[PDB]
């Protein structure tokens, strides 16, 4: 076999202005989350109650969603974008930050979210949220981190949620905020649809912040609840 | 022009391909011509056929093309095709109509920064910004078999026709229909869909061809 | 792959240039079971153009006051006073007066918007605190008849909603483009639009604000 490397052949052509790299390192790992609930007023046959997205944190199978989207679930079915389909069990939620998280059981390796624990989010950072609005199948949509938090009191009620005006629809919930480099900036929450005035909002969106979140996943593993 | 290019900008997407976008105009007599609906619409080569959505065409009395320059011109309908909802215009133009950039060798990939052109309600053509949210979707309706790209580039009524173009200009996508089935009141945001632009080429030469899709 | 020496893509630059200087502006209406507690009539934003304390904002953000406040990011809150107003233009000018130095916007008076500018819009939608949106420049102007009836807008996508107006929309170096105005959310026919947002030209803004402080009123 001939020792010496042939050339290798790139594009002839320019460079489009993409964010795919981040899509191609985190997207595999951002699973449909499907809650089940049986039908009693009927044949006691399973029905979508109600869809959301989550991440898959580690090799394991943990995945964290959002605690309304598998809330009185009879069945939490994950989906992977590789097509493979699973039964999640819940492992424990918790009320204060809205999270839950999930384990599934799979014999072929599993995808996981890049985390970079020293990267600090800014305000101004690209960021994507990567989910399942409508169940159309996984959506990328791009914004930028409108906000990482709140000093006074403030019509969210929270102090920590990130902001971003990447869009964010029924679906989207539990699903990954990821930076340009695809590392994990926060977990998407439920989608902001009315005002107190009754005006529709558009670019506003929370996601919980991904210190928090791998923090209270910890817990919910070791314990099955968050004690404070 | 002494462009000042320091910004950062999607500029040079916009001087090369929004040229080549033209707004379409649906008129329908009354007593006289009214505006039934209206769209957007691409000139897609030197031969200077413009493509657009059929249902922004369907049923015109007159069809309208106005271009950026501020020309106006009667358009009159080389073909179109019910299945992947386009058509083909002609205006009685001379020719060196500006038209969009076409690169047959790029593959459109989600992430990639995209930009729609169009006329959203009439407002005059303007340009939003997305990315590729999604490829090989099947639209809207739930049961069709088309394939389109999904863009969160902000399309509304009067977007339908027009481009879908990525940094360089190149056309990725005829923009198409906005996401609009809600759950519970709320509105849905940042989904639209697109037609890719390698379907509407072979779909539009069909057209010059022919006359219609031949299947 | 390992991303730790990689940069994120980021406007953080921008913002820290320009977002101290975008105020929170409150139209106050005391009622008759208001007068010991802040409720607010009107949410916009405002703009600080010089050290002296001269803000920019939005008529309509301001018209029927009982008071007017201004909230700035460092925590600072201020007592505002009208200088004046422009019917024609829809804007207002507001004065504070602070002991500490106050943050002002970044200009450049030979900068101009050009259409697909990335922008950053810098307000105070809903009353959620200042927040950061992004989008591009869609349009400088329009030549003939068009809906918004003006011809001189610049329109953008970054997402605009109740609470921004006033505030800024600036470009990536942090240089104020204009200011944003109310944003198109419904159509005649009753659909909600997506994206369609307006401001007044920064170079316009500045004219207009001279002649009110000169004069408290545009001379014609």
């Amino acid at each position: 076999l001939n020792p010496l490397s042939t050339p290798q052949f790139d594009s002839t052509d320019e460079t489009p202005a993409s964010y795919n790299l981040a899509v191609r390192r985190a997207a595999p790992a951002v699973v449909n989350v499907y809650n089940r609930g049986l039908n009693t007023n009927s044949h006691n046959q399973l029905e979508i109650r109600t869809l959301g997205s989550g991440v898959i944190m580690d090799q394991r199978g943990y995945i964290i969603t959002n605690k309304h989207v598998i809330n009185d679930a009879d069945q939490i079915i994950v989906a992977l974008q590789d097509g493979r389909v699973f039964e999640a069990l819940l492992v424990g939620s918790d009320s204060l930050t809205d999270l839950a998280v999930l384990k599934i059981n799979a014999t072929g390796g599993l995808p996981t979210i890049p985390i970079n624990a020293r990267r600090v989010p800014h305000i101004g950072d690209v960021v994507l949220a990567i989910g399942n609005p409508y169940n159309l199948g996984q959506t990328i949509t791009q914004g930028i981190i409108s906000a990482t938090g709140r000093i006074g009191l403030n019509p969210t009620g929270r102090q920590n949620f990130l902001q971003t005006d990447a869009s964010i629809n029924h679906g989207n919930s539990g699903g990954a905020l990821v930076n340009s480099l695809g590392e994990l900036m926060g977990i998407n929450t439920l989608s902001f649809d009315k005002s107190n005035d009754g005006e529709t909002p558009e670019g506003i969106g929370f996601a919980i912040p991904f210190q928090l979140a791998t923090k209270i996943m910890d817990k919910l593993i070791r314990d099955g609840r968050v004690i404070r």
